[PDB]
């Protein structure tokens, strides 16, 4: 089972699933082999009913699509649609939060409110919204209307691009025509230009894809901005992770998905109903997190993280998961079928994300508390149905220090230099105590033994004094393997990095260092890493493509992650990817994405399936940036 | 070659292509066989990097996607993305016209203007825009701003849905939650809900698809509305079609694509430059149409139609095509490679639609005349390069009477009843002179011998007194086979239909009948057929799903046509489709689309590959509607 997952709690549950005859994501993957080589290489097109078309990677016919689409056109069109689909997910998330904030300040949903006034005002200033002499709800109404306006064409480009990146970067992107005009406008234009008989030039197609990836960045940044206004900016928190955070004697309720507009309510209301749970024979309600909505409530409230991504079915296999509350994205629909065996109540809540066989509870922000109580009562009923029955919760969990929003990181640094908080960080980059910064982002992928790339690359970078930050299931992988526990700094971190984490941690009074890896939040909270890197770029007076900063989507899966990797390249980062996307069927497209895009944006994809080699390549990219600034390396 | 195309001019050019070694769309199709059965049936998913996933239609594993996506989920998700891509094409077209009208009335592009004042005012009234005491440019600015507002969420739903359909139909759709909130909003939400780990319920997925198809209908209707304001509402015109409209001694210039914002200018400017063409040794500039931009200028100006869809390469094979001026959609990218053999200058003009190897001329509405002159001068240069060389233009062409906008049809009927123009049509439906109405729409498809389904079904319906209207490449197929020539009414039309076409034609002074098939324009001009059917429904006091009206996408190919077929079903029409879309891998999805959707919208897909059987089924559907109204059949 260690060929399937490096997580020992997951391995234990894979044994339970095997002996109980419950098919898992790994079993379904095994049943899919060998996977289609045309699809693997990107040499397949189904964009019209003359298809399906395919192109042999090598050899004889077919060599070209029926309409004349070449391999490079077919590969670029498919990749563009993946980017647009990822942009659509992140921006749907952000749109839902924009409507929630508008409802809250128009008095239509009293469960929601402005919780971070300082964030609201700083966002309004960044956007150029007047704050002096304005009521908070009037400022917030204006911020929410600005968010919704970025989805369509208007007099300005997308402000959640142009106001969040350094001006030198905005000029570089503007020169290549890469600034999005509207978030949904770009998504629609990708679907148009990639339809049959439209754009048929690989360079033109990929430039459209870069622009659409910035529409995705805007959705990510908007989502983080609006969630912080509504629910609070994260600050350092202590909690736990892995399956051992489940409690056999509690009502165990997992929040799963990405949008916390509902799950934040679940956390608050669950506290209200401890007594109703206690009346049913439980110790209380144990809310636990799966995937990014789990990251959201972990970051803000210290909700323990149960599991992530590829291993999400294993939480159910314990027999102790009474409810799984879903909003949307990255939910394996298998959970609805597995629940018939494990007894878990799977609850969908979003009209556009239903699963056959799951109970649906319509959630409306206007009725959020009432909906949360109906849902938690279904969970309490389920707990009663298993009272006195044996469960198998692996007794495996890690300590997790998290909550490193960019505001939190700047605040922590300010204890070393109050008026220039970024300078202590840059000082240690320059003197070599910090070699560079690496962001781990993105998913797990059944093709990769779970967490193996994340932990292997992270171990090598940390020993080389790289400051490592993480989001999404990359943060999930690292937190489940102990990388967010400061007790592991001595074993994991090089001497220079250790000194810096210790100096910052002690100056914030902890008597101990920051954790080896800084958890920066959910997938949309990759925007937080952008805010930090952009602040560093501005403080240094350079563009992002001169900073010793790289990214690694080491085990990525989702169209959302393809979008994120692409805008990491677009804003100027060397970006490692650890699973082949469908590009190898076109050498010209591969060459653009791995080499010649350097000349457009300064970033580039680093394709490397072997994580030991990936770490070497990421260190090489970091060190080349160091040399370009004239630093020793 | 008659297995490839029933068009004799196309057959002649296929022989020329064969002996000159020029590979055609039919050759590329032959090189693709056998096509992938997973893709043909819809049982393939590439929506994340754990893929590609496939499901065996029958037999053993794989039976389910790696994430747990069932066959019905995978089939519904793929179909939804095709609808969204079609909506994105039609609405990108409409958006470009909305910006052009806004530029024109803001004094920023003097080549464009309000040419149809009556249409502008009627649209403004339909939308609730005040006209009394307003300047035309102020009304038009308001209409253009309303068009752009329908692309995003706002206080109202998409008005180019709710104001164009009968109120009973809007209520039925509203009851099922099918009214679009914004055009690009719906496209984005489809891409979101169909991404990995999101919507996983086939009925929920397909309901989203119906709503997105109405976003496509709105783009179609907006495109027709705005093009008529800018360029004039079509009225009956006489011209010719097929390859014999090319002139060996003229500069032959094809306008190809869908958006006529440029091609309408080409038509006007080409007249200006007859003398510059004559100085180069040509008789003049012979502008001819391919695909829907050809239909646009055929409908408004009588520009002869050269060819359509699947056979578009054959116009180049004559050796006489000096330029091919492209905007976007349905352009085989092969034309850029074929031009190296035929000498044609292929010119792209739209930033999001380039073809490697084609000359690009940036077109801006602000500089439209100057751009048109640069382009036509490249064409004149190309004519010079072939002076004195032999060409092979098939001496084959048909007479085409066209220009039947819905306003034109109502005007023609008004000569029989001035104050109640629809009543003469309904009178003849009731007495059986007109059995019903059939709209032929959509593409040709290399899988079907070109035009064979269109002409075979049309012949049988016309003999049974069905009033036949047509758009796009369906109009193209019928016009190239003589169905728009009134001299063929005696051979083609049943006695009752003949009497009606004769009575209307004579009352409009022609001394002769209307043509056997009424050409209603381009693919977006399917909205004209909706306007006509909705007027009939309102005059009769019933909903569209009670009218003896059907549609046939007999040889369809493009994602745009999938969208059109879906909204034909959504607004309540029995809708025949003559090529299998990728649905047969899911019986539940097939059953929803062919049977149970009747209970939602009253329309339904009729899948029939055999055109003789298709005609029987379409007559059966028409006659069932007749019986439901209590009419004899
Ligand atoms: S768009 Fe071209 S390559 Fe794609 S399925 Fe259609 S004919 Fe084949
Ligand atoms: S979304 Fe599911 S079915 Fe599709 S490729 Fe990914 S794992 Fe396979
Ligand atoms: S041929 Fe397998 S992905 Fe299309
Ligand atoms: S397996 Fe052929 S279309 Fe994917």
């Amino acid at each position: 089972q260690n060929l399937k997952s490096t997580d020992r709690a997951v391995q234990q549950m894979l044994d339970k699933a095997k002996r109980e005859g419950i098919q898992t994501v790994w079993d379904r993957y095994e049943a899919m082999k060998p996977q289609c080589g045309f699809g693997e290489t990107g040499l397949c097109c189904r964009h019209c009913l003359q298809g399906p078309c395919r192109i042999n990677p090598f050899g004889d016919e077919p060599k070209v699509g029926i309409c004349g689409a070449t391999a490079e056109v077919i590969v670029a069109r498919g990749l563009d649609r993946s980017i647009a689909a990822g942009a659509a997910g992140h921006s749907g998330h952000a749109k839902h939060l924009a409507h929630t904030l508008k409802k809250a300040v128009q008095g239509k949903a009293a469960s929601y409110m402005i919780k971070d006034r300082t964030k609201l005002h700083s966002i309004a200033k960044r956007l150029g919204i007047p704050t002096e002499g304005q009521k908070d709800e009037d400022i917030a109404l204006e911020v929410a209307k600005a968010a919704l306006a970025d989805f369509h064409e208007k007099d300005t480009p997308v402000l959640w691009v142009t106001t969040v990146l350094p001006p030198s970067r905005v000029k570089v992107l503007s020169a290549h025509g890469l600034i999005p005009a509207g978030i949904d406008h770009e998504i629609a234009e990708i679907m148009h230009r990639t339809s049959m008989g439209c754009d048929a030039d690989a360079q033109n197609l990929l430039l459209g894809g870069l622009r659409c990836s910035l529409a995705d960045l805007a959705g990510c940044y908007m989502g983080t901005d609006l969630a912080d206004i509504l629910f609070g900016t994260p600050a350092p928190v202590v909690t736990e992770s892995n399956l051992g955070v489940l409690k056999a004697d509690a009502v165990n309720v997992a929040v799963h998905g990405h949008n916390p507009v509902l799950s934040d309510i679940i956390v608050s209301v669950s506290k209200e109903m401890e007594n109703e749970a206690r009346a049913a024979g439980a110790t209380g309600i144990n809310v636990v997190g799966i995937c990014c909505t789990g990251n959201e409530v972990l970051m803000r409230h210290g909700i323990p993280a149960c599991t992530h991504s590829v291993s999400q079915e294993m939480a159910m296999i314990t027999g102790a998961l009474d409810a799984m509350i879903l909003d949307y994205q990255c939910i394996q629909p298998s959970v609805a079928t597995i629940a018939e065996c494990t007894g878990t109540t799977v609850i969908t809540t979003m009209e556009m994300s239903k699963i056959t066989g799951a109970t649906h509870v319509n959630f409306a922000e206007e009725a959020a508390v009432e909906n949360a109580k109906q849902i938690l009562r279904l969970a309490i009923d389920t707990f009663k149905r298993r009272k006195g029955k044996p469960v198998e919760i692996p007794n495996i969990k890690t300590k997790v220090v998290a909550g490193f929003s960019t505001e939190a990181i700047i605040n922590a640094l300010s204890k070393l230099n109050a008026n220039d908080p970024l300078k202590p960080l840059i000082d240690n980059v320059v003197n070599g105590n910090i070699r560079g910064v690496c962001l781990f982002a993105g998913c797990n992928n059944v093709k990769v033994p779970q967490d193996q790339n994340f932990t292997t690359i992270a171990r090598k970078l940390l020993k080389q004094n790289v400051l490592v930050v993480a989001t999404g299931c990359g943060a999930g992988a690292l937190m489940r393997h102990g990388f967010m526990d400061p007790a592991n700094v001595d074993e994991l971190c090089g001497d220079g990095l250790k000194a810096v984490l210790t100096a910052i941690g002690e100056a914030n009074g902890l008597g101990g260092p920051l954790p080896p890896v800084l958890h920066m939040g959910s997938c949309v909270d990759n925007s937080r890493a952008v805010a930090l890197v952009a602040a560093l770029a501005n403080r240094l007076g350079v563009d992002l493509d001169r900073l010793p900063v790289v990214a690694s989507a080491a085990e990525w899966m989702h169209e959302k992650a393809v979008a994120i990797g692409t805008w990491a390249v677009t804003i100027g980062l060397p970006t490692h990817i650890g699973v082949l996307p469908p590009i190898t069927g076109s050498l010209p497209v591969t060459q653009i994405l791995t080499s010649s895009v350097k000349d457009i944006t300064g970033g580039y994809f680093i394709v490397e399936l072997d994580p030991e080699t990936a770490a070497d390549k990421l260190l090489a990219a970091i060190n080349e940036r160091r040399a370009g600034l004239g630093l020793p390396w």
